[PDB]
C-alpha cells in the first residue's frame, strides 16, 4: 500500500479547509496516554439546513489510478438529544474533485463529485458514553480512474453528530 494521505499520522491534521468557517467542522485534540489524538468533529443537530464542508489539502496523484479511502468515525445517536432534534442525521457524505492545479483556499461545492453516503454500522447510544463503549466505525470506498495531477477529498456534514477520527488514502502498487 502506498499512502497518499494519513490524517491520524504525525501531522496529518494540518492543512485542511473548513467551509463555512467558525461553526461546522472543528479540529479537536484529545489526549490519551500523553498521545495527542486529533479528529474533525461537528454536532449541529439542533438546527436545520446544515451544509458543512471539510476539505483535505491538495493530494498528488502520482501513478495512482484507483485510490482507496479509509474512514474511521463515530456517530452519536440522534435519540440521545433529549426532547427531539428533528433535523439530526446519522450519516455524512464523501466527495472528491480532481485538478491539474492547486486551488489554494478556493473551495467550491459544485466542482466536487459525490462518492457515497457514509453510514455507521454502529451508532453510539446515550449509555455508551458512560459505559466507555464508544463505537468506532470503519468504512472504505474507492475512486477511479484518476487522471489529473492531483485531487481533493471533501466531507459534507448535513446535520449529524460525527467525529471523524481517521482518514487514510492509499493505492495499490505491485
Amino acid at each position: 500500500e502506498v499512502v497518499l494521505l494519513d490524517f491520524a499520522a504525525a501531522g496529518g491534521e494540518l492543512g485542511w479547509l473548513t467551509h463555512p468557517y467558525g461553526k461546522g467542522w472543528d479540529l479537536m485534540q484529545n489526549i490519551m496516554n500523553d498521545m495527542p489524538i486529533y479528529m474533525y468533529s461537528v454536532c449541529n443537530v439542533m438546527s436545520g439546513d446544515q451544509d458543512n464542508w471539510l476539505r483535505t489539502n491538495w493530494v498528488y496523484r502520482g501513478e495512482a489510478e484507483r485510490i482507496f479511502i479509509e474512514l474511521k468515525f463515530t456517530v452519536r445517536d440522534c435519540n440521545s438529544f433529549p426532547g427531539g432534534a428533528s433535523s439530526c442525521k446519522e450519516t455524512f457524505n464523501l466527495y472528491y474533485a480532481e485538478s491539474d492545479l492547486d486551488y489554494g483556499t478556493n473551495f467550491q461545492k459544485r466542482l466536487f463529485t459525490k462518492i457515497d453516503t457514509i453510514a455507521p454500522d454502529e451508532i453510539t447510544v446515550s449509555s455508551d458514553f458512560e459505559a466507555r463503549h464508544v463505537k468506532l466505525n470503519v468504512e472504505e470506498r474507492s475512486v477511479g480512474p484518476l487522471t489529473r495531477k492531483g485531487f481533493y477529498l471533501a466531507f459534507q456534514d448535513i446535520g449529524a453528530c460525527v467525529a471523524l477520527l481517521s482518514v487514510r488514502v492509499y493505492y495499490k502498487k505491485c
